[PDB]
């Protein structure tokens, strides 16, 4: 099985920016994009589709 991180909600966080960040979306069982405001959030919260894919689907 998957680690808790995977069941935390996407968290765009508290900081003045947009950028593109994957988190797991446990519902749909699937790494999706999400915008991050670079600051604050929550653990699932990925650079690389892949790392979110190796963390939450399988390794």
């Amino acid at each position: 099985d998957r680690p808790s991180l995977c069941d935390l909600p996407a968290d765009s966080g508290s900081g003045t920016k947009a950028e593109k960040r994957i988190y797991y979306n446990s519902a749909r069982k699937q790494c999706l994009r999400f915008d991050y405001t670079g600051q604050g959030g929550n653990e699932n919260n990925f650079r690389r589709t892949y790392d979110c894919a190796r963390t939450c689907l399988y390794t």
